[PDB]
């Protein structure tokens, strides 16, 4: 059930991560 | 299977939660 929160928790996650790194 | 079907209903479930809770 778990696997549902991860797959709807990935798109602004990844935007915010590119951010930070870039 | 069973995982798109926790998938498809999550984010409703979600906010229904937190209007419950609080």
């Amino acid at each position: 059930l778990l696997i549902a929160v991860f797959n709807n928790t990935f798109f602004e996650v990844k935007s915010i991560s590119n951010q930070v790194w870039k």
